[PDB]
């Protein structure tokens, strides 16, 4: 298991979302997926 959950949304790689699933599935994609995924 390469990082976890955290690190998929921590990394913004919403295609690793893989770690996470159902609603943190949805939850990883929220953020990854986000425009300002960690844009200042």
């Amino acid at each position: 298991d390469p990082m976890t959950c955290e690190q998929a949304m921590a990394s913004c790689e919403h295609t690793m979302c893989g770690y996470c699933q159902g609603p943190l599935y949805m939850t990883c994609i929220g953020i990854t997926t986000d425009p300002e995924c960690g844009l200042p």
